[PDB]
DNA sequence: CATCTG
DNA sequence: CAGATG
């Protein structure tokens, strides 16, 4: 956790590289398990050849651990941390709708720089476009004062739309959580579940209420369950305007609310944790809901949940405000 | 995984 | 349709 950090982190950037720049997604998830498992190593690696002597560990890697412990550098890491090409693939792919796969094709093309986008703008999709006019905006982070006051908007807005509808911001907003990246509504409604055969138009009447009123303004990507898009809190009284806001929604049918909600909760630990002890307990739980294991080796069939409450209790645990649901 | 592009 | 992005 500390103890072989150098040498999980360089690891980490070696592998994030050969990934980004290069394609070896190989010698990518290659340093990948390594950085893992030296990540759990109880010692102080003091060598590559102790390292080594791990699984995951090769010569290549030992090499480049032992260069590292000798001196507090690494060439290769030297080497791609100036190289402009490399620079400009990490940087393009800051662009909302620029993974590495562009990145290349235009730094290829000589776009390696903000400008160089703005210049070509014919060369970018629309999200990608959007990305573009919101590099500021998209990387700022929420502060949850602004979270509340969106909240409320989509919150009362859907609820005028039908009375029936369920929604819920998940995410760190819903753990607590002082700021976050973006804004994660996760929603259904009795009318839509498991066998129901569809209704586009639970996704599409919202999405429209929320454009009608100005709350979302642009559109990233629009299907029938999931809207990748972008909203704003309207600018008051002229001086202070907000910055846009990426936000996302999504359907989904009742008969799975909860575990969809517990789950994107998150955080993250605390799902394998609550997924481990289910397991225990002699369960199963996935994004979307909870099966009784059977013995044979594993077994189905979806256990009936009404709230985040009906879960716990399955698995048999003690209901979790979301705030203590960290770790 | 769901959506988009081409 | 493969392949990209989030
Ligand atoms: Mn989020
Ligand atoms: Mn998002
Ligand atoms: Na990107
Ligand atoms: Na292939």
């Amino acid at each position: 956790e500390t103890l072989n950090g150098g040498i999980t982190d360089m690891l980490t950037e070696l592998a994030n590289f050969e990934k980004n720049v290069s394609q070896a997604i190989h010698k990518y998830n290659a340093y990948r398990k390594a950085a893992s498992v030296i990540a759990k190593y109880p010692h102080k690696i003091k060598s590559g050849a102790e390292a080594k002597k791990l699984p995951g560990v090769g010569t290549k890697i030992a090499e480049k651990i032992d260069e590292f412990l000798a001196t507090g550098k690494l060439r290769k890491l030297e080497k791609i941390r100036q190289d402009d090409t490399s620079s400009s693939i990490n940087f393009l792919t800051r662009v909302s709708g620029i993974g590495p796969s562009a990145a290349r094709k235009f730094v290829d093309e000589g776009i390696k720089t903000l400008e160089d986008l703005r210049k070509n703008e014919d060369k970018l999709n629309h999200h990608q476009r959007i990305g573009l006019k919101y590099f500021g905006d998209f990387e700022k982070r929420i502060p949850r004062e602004e979270m509340l006051q969106m909240q409320d908007i989509v919150l009362n807005e859907v609820k005028k739309v039908d009375s029936e509808y369920i929604a819920t911001v998940c995410g760190s907003f819903r753990r607590g959580a002082e700021s976050s990246g973006d804004m994660d509504v996760l929603l259904t409604h009795p009318s839509f579940t498991s066998e129901s055969t569809k209704q586009p138009k639970l996704l599409h009447q919202v999405v429209e209420q929320l454009q009608k009123v100005h709350f979302i303004t642009d559109t990233l990507s629009k299907g029938e369950t999931k809207f990748m898009g972008v909203c704003q809190l309207p600018s008051k009284n002229d001086e202070k305007e907000y910055p846009h806001r990426r936000i996302d929604i999504r359907l989904i049918p009742k008969d799975q609310y909860y575990c969809g909600v517990l789950y994107f909760t998150g955080s993250d630990i605390f799902n394998k944790n609550m997924r481990a002890h289910a397991l225990e307990k002699g369960f199963t739980i996935n994004e979307y809901t909870i099966r009784p294991l059977g013995v044979t080796g594993v077994a189905g069939e979806p256990l009936p949940v009404d709230s985040e409450k009906d879960i716990f209790d399955y698995i048999q645990w003690k209901y979790r405000e979301p705030k203590d649901r960290s770790e």
